[PDB]
């Protein structure tokens, strides 16, 4: 059980995320609020996604240090328990609001004349509240554990043990399977249904159909390219532990790749503002008309 020279990639990537995803997410939050003012209940989910992204990107300045300084956390146990819970959530909050958006879009497009009670700002707010309550209470296990752990080779950990606790493996399994694949599968099914509905449209001009398909494929490709490697490797180093709990052969080799993938999973915070409030000409219109106020 040891570590590698992983001190440049996650820091240089979180710096880019800080530089791009604070202004883009503030603009996206403003545009989503603009949408809510018009009783577009998609705006509620867009605001919630922007909030999760914002309070994720506002807790990176700590892990950029935690990775610059080699793998040690020094801001007490209190910061490592709050900023470590915000950092290992908001992934399952972002990919829950993306699923909420895809289901909202599927209902509007594939059933345009039904379920009108489900498409309202009130029900959107209630669903957002339930989404925040779950995945923040059901992912709250790391709080009720000591989680600023030291070891031999001067590695002050934060939310880890390479010798994994009994719960950590099961909670990782839950992460991979009921925080990523389930919401991602629902996103994929919703966009497949949206494309099947758009296909039948008589009034859409077959280049708009191509634009819709190439946006719907990128929506479910960005999520996979950002979350699949980290979660597959988390599955790997959690499945090995059940086979050989008292072993460290795999972990030392896979440590650097694991932390680089964890750095990668942060690109789905500058991905969201673009793909959901900056790729269409209506929300860019809001950006243009509001930045022209000052």
């Amino acid at each position: 059980v040891d570590s590698r020279v992983d001190h440049l990639f996650p820091p240089s990537l979180y710096i880019f995320v800080i530089g791009v995803g604070l202004p883009t997410n503030c603009l996206a939050l403003w545009a989503a609020y603009r949408q809510v003012r018009q009783h577009n209940e998609l705006g509620v989910y867009l605001m919630n996604l922007s909030i999760a992204d914002l309070l994720y990107i506002c807790t990176l300045p700590l892990w950029v240090d935690y990775f610059l300084h080699h793998d040690n956390w020094i801001h007490g146990p209190g910061s490592c328990k709050l900023f470590g819970f915000i950092f290992y959530s908001n992934i399952y909050i972002s990919i829950a609001f993306l699923c909420c958006i895809s289901v909202d879009r599927y209902l509007a497009v594939a059933h345009p004349l039904r379920f009108a009670r489900l498409r309202r700002v009130k029900t959107a707010v209630a669903v957002s509240s339930v989404v925040w309550a779950t995945e923040l209470g059901a992912n709250s296990a790391p709080l009720f554990h000591d989680e600023l752990f030291r070891d031999r080779y001067n590695h002050t950990f934060c939310f880890e043990k390479f010798p994994m606790e009994r719960w950590v493996a099961w909670m990782n399994l839950y992460r991979v399977f009921v925080g990523f694949l389930f919401p991602w599968a629902l996103m994929l099914l919703c966009y497949r249904g949206i494309l099947r509905a758009v296909q039948s449209s008589v009034s859409t001009e077959r280049q708009e159909k191509v634009k819709i398909k190439r946006l719907a494929l990128s929506l479910i490709a960005i999520v996979l390219v950002c979350f699949a490697p980290y979660h597959a490797l988390l599955l790997s180093r959690s499945a090995v532990y059940l086979g050989r709990p008292w072993d460290c052969g795999f972990e030392e080799r896979v440590f650097s790749a694991y932390h680089s993938s964890l750095a990668f999973t942060s690109l789905n915070c500058v991905a969201d503002p673009i793909l959901y409030c900056l790729v269409n000409e209506g929300a860019r219109s809001d950006v243009a008309k509001a930045l022209h106020n000052l």
